């Protein structure tokens, strides 16, 4: 028993990161297969930042202005492309600990471990979610760009997130592995706005059902409510809009803990509209979203 | 910038992790060198956790009645012994994947990462702080049990806990890796006390200094207060009593943000008190506990 936001094993992962440099500018790297992956934005300057041609600032470039240090190993550029806002340089080895891995471009609202990275070193791991508004609220010191979202499946490692700047407002924005964005931002150091962000109610929901699991019923409550009722209270507080789709993934913890998910909708509604009255649930005083119904399920299981 | 509760990257613990049954219990040990690690109850039916008498339920045991599987591979056991309430089953190769390892006795309000693990497989990190109860919140399913708490130094594993049992009240009971227990418990499946939680005060207020680093600077007050004023407030909310050796760890954090310590009290004080009206600290409506402030330091640099 007992519910700890849990990220992933980091090894298969920490055998990956490798330091690319260009110029004067270091950061992480994802040495997969012969391909090693980036942020593009290395082969700027801090200048260069404000606007840069990314396809004119990458022309003066060659193989051999990219150096990639895998640990103290030293690794021989044979190509180099940029694809979207990821450089892809094309070493002459495969990294003999390459895990089974896929790149997925997840949802907003899915859950991901980081390992957040300087230099191509590890430091540390944590389970976050993609918000709504596809910003991360993250921990991503100078030198962090180019640490890796992940999620493993017993042994492949599905790479989902790769770590691009902060925002002005301290929020960070990132890239799928083929180099797209999350969200409408841009690698420019300019002004940028992230939308109004929203509460997973989801996944709000899945830790409700994680917190009854545990023994924290005190929430549970003689109403109901339904769909469209409870929309109502989540559009009020910024919560996103519930769809049978949601009910339907919360089908496995409404069988296991004999609630309907309507009526812990009704529990959240009152939580919601009433707020928590200086007590907790699963010692937390505010309700935590960056639980999806899978991460629970998994972790009781 | 940004605030998250970080692990450290599992992997070299990953590789020391094995699955250890005897007769019909399995559960995971640890496999430094030519020595696997696990918890003594693996001796044990559900019947003997009643009242074991390990000594002679130990006796009944061989060398080959101890299976020792490390990944696919089976390991051959030349030896068993008891230190305290942990088995060492001596076996005939070293663990190739052996990192530099150190065993510590960590102290109550010191935090580890955790790589929970099922069978001998890892699940998932979480970081962590043992309690001034000598208790840890964690998460422990059936199974989980050899599961172990390290951090490490760059390349040094210090391995400081093992997971041993859930107490009657849902939280953590476990040892050092010479086997003796954090605090009074027993390996027993008896009704056991842990004395009053307290908060670990030095953490507090190290997290504080991590919020003004990171912009929350709201709660910081006019007033200061003293160390004998402040104790006071603490005894009376379960706090720790805060020392000058705390006040002294607190330094590199009071030169960054040119806070002194007591006026960071002062402004706990109230805090504690007032309660947040409402408001968050670092995204959290609760006084946060469980970063040292080695923890804060490594974290910002």
């Amino acid at each position: 028993s007992g519910f700890r936001k849990m990220a992933f094993p980091s090894g298969k992962v920490e055998g990956c990161m490798v330091q690319v440099t260009c110029g004067t500018t270091t950061l992480n790297g994802l040495w997969l297969d012969d391909v090693v992956y980036c942020p593009r934005h290395v082969i700027c300057t801090s200048e260069d930042m404000l606007n840069p041609n990314y396809e004119d600032l990458l022309i003066r470039k060659s193989n051999h202005n990219f150096l990639v240090q895998a640990g103290n190993v030293q690794l021989r550029v044979i190509g180099h492309s940029m694809q979207n806002c990821v450089l892809k340089l094309k070493v002459d080895t495969a990294n003999p600990k390459t895990p089974k891995y896929k790149f997925v471009r997840i949802q907003p609202g899915q859950t991901f471990s980081v390992l957040a990275c300087y230099n191509g070193s590890p430091s540390g791991v944590y389970q976050c979610a993609m918000r709504p508004n596809f910003t991360i609220k993250g921990s991503f010191l100078n030198g962090s760009c180019g640490s890796v979202g992940f999620n493993i499946d017993y042994d492949c490692v599905s790479f989902c997130y790769m770590h691009h700047m902060e925002l002005p407002t301290g929020v960070h924005a990132g890239t799928d592995l083929e180099g797209n964005f999350y969200g409408p931002f841009v690698d420019r150091q300019t002004a940028q706005a992230a939308g109004t962000d929203t509460t997973i109610t989801v996944n709000v929901l899945a830790w409700l059902y994680a917190a009854v699991i545990n023994g924290d019923r005190w929430f549970l409550n003689r109403f109901t409510t339904t769909l469209n009722d409870f929309n109502l209270v989540a559009m009020k507080y910024n919560y996103e809009p519930l769809t049978q789709d949601h009910v339907d993934i919360l089908g496995p913890l409404s069988a296991q803990t004999g609630i309907a998910v309507l009526d812990m909708c009704a529990s959240l509604k009152e939580l919601l509209q009433n707020g928590m009255n200086g007590r907790t649930i699963l010692g937390s005083a505010l309700l935590e979203d960056e639980f999806t119904p899978f991460d629970v399920v998994r972790q009781c299981s």
